[PDB]
């Protein structure tokens, strides 16, 4: 396997100016004819002309309409086509080829492939070379002219980029359409779609130039009534980009297309965005609530790429975070603004601190701009995306909205229509930073360490208050643990949004303030502080760091009750829970280790319990927020703080803490579950396809969270509530009725009822699978085997595979069974999957990312499975490289 290093970037010694494609789709094969109008660049040195091309069957290749001779004038090895330089022209020339590919049997879902009865392409990052020969890298910009032909009755709708310029009948019941797209683009943005597609459409008129834009959303006929919310989300996305950024869509049409088989959420391809059906389609009847926010965020994300990926391009794939982390940042601003709920930002933080922190302390840790890769298919990571988004969001925290907007415009204005690197972004923010600080000595040079340095910084605090002097000091330290990528870690530029809360009346004591920590430590002093404050630190989660607030639980309770910032309130709660978790974990571990016949557990802080009750009972507090405070921190967040974590001891710790709080609050939880029903389950708008109320869905999350707490606690007669819940029209409710019924004899009756409600909608059935897979069942292994035999079977749909096995891997007691049978089961599924879809096989490795953080027995069991997979003679390059890096080989 070749290793690509970021420092080795050099421009191609060739130019491709024009691509002209003819893609002829037949039932047993697709013939692709391509003519590339090419040139020799100023960088050329008489080298062999080398095209990427993977899995292609050559019929013929030519230069200048002269057929080339295999062996004598070219070699092809199923990966690279080499045309020896003696046969390569020295001025403008045409390369042409005709190859055969087979989308029908393309189950890896990259290149051209068939999803149910739709043919669709997926080119990012290196799929275009699976379609035809090309210099398949994002700095090769070309014009595209694409003709598609196919059976008219099977494929009446043909789409590609640009303007449809011609449509034409072909003998034998076939038809064609030609699409010309004059603006330059990289090949990873080419797309083609052919299918019996149905649609909804609307016209959008842009804010400034008043241009009409036609919006089409497409799916197979069965699901066309689930397209309306996506169309609404698209309108919202366009308006947001206009409103916040002043940016208007440049083209006359935008197509969104849903397909059933897709490796990730969706893909921006210029004017032709293609989506996993689960991130485009929803209805109130056939979708769980989470689908609504998911579609808004993925539609927004792909729309925002139209500037941040599509009009300002990436020079090379090492700059991926510049398009992805910037677009996730824009997508997160948009969602926060559309949902208007504080839980939107909290949910982003929750994801970073569980999944991305776990990645950044694992053997796979990498900075958001890595120095090397082997597999581009494994470069699309929570680090590159979600820590990149926090890095891009820190610019806004530092600058504020006016100067951030100014600097963003500087970047867009200067790099619209060219490639770019992370430095150019940083330069643009710096110009805004000089303008903010009003001095041109000021720079963001140190900021660049956020791109290059791996690992999560740790930020810790000590405090001093002089009551006579009215003088308050915050002493701050930062530390990043050395790792494989830097032995010596340098201090980062860390912005710390802070408030000072008067603990007597709950009031802010200072104006908005963001501390700029730029050294390994600093002391920030504040005068005229009338009383000793409680500090509100990292408001909004203002940098991607481990926060060690060193506050007492009494101070944390005060913040939870009285602070103005949702994140700090939640983080204070989280810190109270972590202190409690680590204490009980250690008490349980000592008892197991010492084989104690009796021992004590530290109970949960009574005043913390009272503060939770105070918040739950407050009719003006937010239901979404309330759902966060009654939930312990995620298991993958906890693991960052325990060595050799024993998953059974953690499971007993959680069980103790939940029962401690439940023994005090379950009557409160019951009462709320009942009083919330009317508003949470309100049907007034159930038949209004465009009316989406995030606050109401947050009430359902709270009722469903409370119902789960009550069911695990076998609260008196709660089964009555569970059965009544099963009859709700909302799938979030009736699927919750399935999971919480696990603790009763009614489980299999609800399994059957809900299966019947789910089985005739492809996506709802996948949600039902997830609900079953995650059910807290002692017979969970037998239940998986029933799903395999009765529902999943031989499906190669990644949504089905992931739905059956991923939720199960979060089952702390059972997935981590000490026999290793859970690790064995997932490894078998990875290996089976890897035979046809290496990308999804790698995704299914996720449970193994924390292998080296568990107790020594479980480290050994997981390592044994990883080593078994690595020994498979037929292992993909993708899977092999991932498992080699994960196991530190
Ligand atoms: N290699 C892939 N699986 C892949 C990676 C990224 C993308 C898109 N960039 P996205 O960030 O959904 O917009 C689409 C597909
Ligand atoms: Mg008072
Ligand atoms: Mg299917
Ligand atoms: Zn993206």
């Amino acid at each position: 396997p070749k290793i690509h290093y970021r420092k080795d970037y050099k421009p191609s010694g060739f130019i491709i100016n024009q691509v002209t494609l003819n893609i002829n789709i037949h039932d047993q094969e697709t013939i692709v004819r391509s003519v590339l109008d090419m040139d020799i660049s100023k960088h050329n040195v008489g080298e062999d002309l080398v095209f990427d091309g993977v899995g292609l069957k050559i019929n013929e290749i030519s230069i200048n309409n002269k057929k080339l001779v295999e062996g004598e004038e070219y070699t092809y090895d199923n990966e690279f086509l080499t045309i020896f330089s003696k046969f390569v022209p020295k001025s403008k020339f045409a390369f042409s080829s005709e190859v055969i590919i087979h989308p029908e049997t393309n189950y890896a879902l990259t290149g051209l492939y068939k999803s149910k009865n739709i043919i669709v392409s997926q080119c990012e990052a290196t799929g275009f070379r699976r379609i035809t020969f090309f210099i398949d890298r994002p700095d090769m910009m070309a014009k595209y002219d694409v003709t598609v032909t196919a059976d008219k009755e099977k494929y009446p709708v043909l789409l590609s980029n640009g303007d449809k310029v011609n449509e034409f009948e072909i003998p034998g019941g076939r038809h064609g359409a030609r699409f010309n797209d004059p603006p330059l683009k990289p090949c990873y943005l080419f797309a083609v779609v052919a299918g019996d597609l149905k649609h909804l459409s609307a016209t959008y008129i842009t804010k400034y130039t008043k241009k009409k834009v036609e919006l089409y959303v497409f799916s197979e006929e069965k699901y066309v009534s689930k397209l309306q919310w996506a169309l609404e989300c698209l309108k919202k996305s366009m308006a947001f980009d206009e409103d916040y950024f002043g940016l208007e869509y440049d083209l006359s049409r935008l197509n969104l297309v849903a397909v059933s088989d897709f490796n990730v959420g969706a893909m921006e391809n210029k004017g032709l965005n293609i989506f996993n059906a689960n991130s485009l389609l929803a209805s109130k009847k056939n979708s769980i609530d989470f689908s609504y926010a998911r579609i808004l965020t993925v539609v927004g994300h792909e729309y925002f790429h139209q500037y941040t990926g599509n009009r300002v391009t990436l020079r090379d794939w090492f700059q991926l975070t510049l398009k992805e982390g910037l677009t996730v940042h824009r997508e997160n601003l948009f969602s926060e603004e559309m949902t208007k709920t504080v839980t939107t930002r909290l949910s982003h933080v929750d994801l970073l601190r569980s999944v991305q922190f776990l990645e950044d302390s694992s053997p796979l840790s990498h900075p958001i701009r890595p120095e090397s890769y082997v597999s581009m298919e494994n470069f699309y990571t929570t680090t590159v995306y979600d820590k990149g988004s926090e890095v891009m969001r820190m610019y806004l925290t530092i600058l504020g909205e006016e100067y951030y907007k100014k600097g963003f415009d500087i970047y867009i204005k200067k790099n619209d229509g060219n490639t770019a690197t992370c430095e150019d972004f940083n330069y643009a923010m710096e110009q805004a930073y000089k303008m903010k600080k009003a001095d041109n000595s000021a720079n963001l040079n140190q900021y660049l360490l956020w791109f290059s340095q791996s690992g999560t910084p740790h930020v810790s605090f000590k405090y001093n208050y002089d009551a006579e002097k009215k003088q308050y000091s915050i002493h701050v330290n930062q530390y990043t643990k050395p790792d494989e990528n830097q032995k010596e870690k340098k201090p980062l530029f860390i912005p710390i949004s802070v408030g000072l809360i008067n603990p007597e009346n709950g009031k802010e004591m200072i104006s908005q303030t963001t501390l700029e920590l730029t050294k390994e430590s600093d002391t920030f002093v504040f005068n005229n502080i009338a009383v000793k404050p409680i500090p509100s630190l990292f408001r909004g989660f203002s940098a991607p760091v481990y926060i060690e607030d060193q506050l007492t639980d009494e101070e944390r309770i005060l913040l939870l009750k009285y602070d103005s910032d949702a994140f700090v309130r939640y983080n204070s709660c989280t810190n109270i829970y972590m202190k409690q978790i680590l204490m009980n974990y250690n008490e349980f571990l000592k008892a197991k280790n010492e084989k104690l016949e009796s021992f004590q557990l530290t109970p949960v802080n009574a005043q913390f319990i009272d503060a939770i009750k105070y918040l739950l009972e407050d009719p003006h507090a937010d239901a979404g927020f309330k759902s966060y405070i009654v939930s312990l921190p995620q298991d993958r967040y906890i693991i960052n703080f325990v060595s050799n974590l024993d998953t059974d001891v953690l499971a007993d710790t959680k069980e103790y803490i939940y029962k401690q709080i439940g023994d005090k609050l379950n009557d409160v939880y019951y009462k709320m579950f009942k009083s919330l029903e009317a508003k949470a389950d309100d049907l007034t708008y159930f038949n209004d396809e465009s009316h989406v109320d995030f606050d109401q869905m947050n009430m359902r999350t709270l009722r469903n969270t409370l119902l789960s707490l009550l069911s695990k606690a076998q609260y008196p007669n709660i089964l009555n509530e569970i059965i009544e819940h099963s009859k709700s029209p909302y799938p979030s409710n009736w699927l919750t009725s399935l999971s919480v019924s696990a603790y009763f004899d009614k489980y299999f009756e609800l399994y059957d009822k809900t299966y019947k409600l789910s089985k005739d909608d492809e996506l709802l059935l996948q949600e039902w699978l997830k609900t079953v897979s995650r059910s807290d069942r002692k017979d969970i292994y037998e239940i998986l085997k029933k799903l395999e035999n009765e529902v999943l079977k031989d499906s190669k749909n990644p949504n089905d595979i992931r739905a059956v096995y991923l939720p199960f891997t979060n089952n702390l007691r059972r997935f981590h069974d000490i026999s290793g049978k859970g690790y064995k089961l997932i490894a078998e599924v990875i290996t089976k999957t890897d035979k046809f879809n290496p990308m999804v096989a790698t995704q299914l490795c996720e449970p193994f990312k924390l292998w080296n953080k568990l107790d020594t027995k479980r480290q050994e069991l997981m390592l044994n499975e990883m080593n078994t997979m690595l020994q498979e003679p037929q292992i993909s390059n993708n899977l092999k490289e991932y498992l080699l890096r994960l196991t530190n080989k």
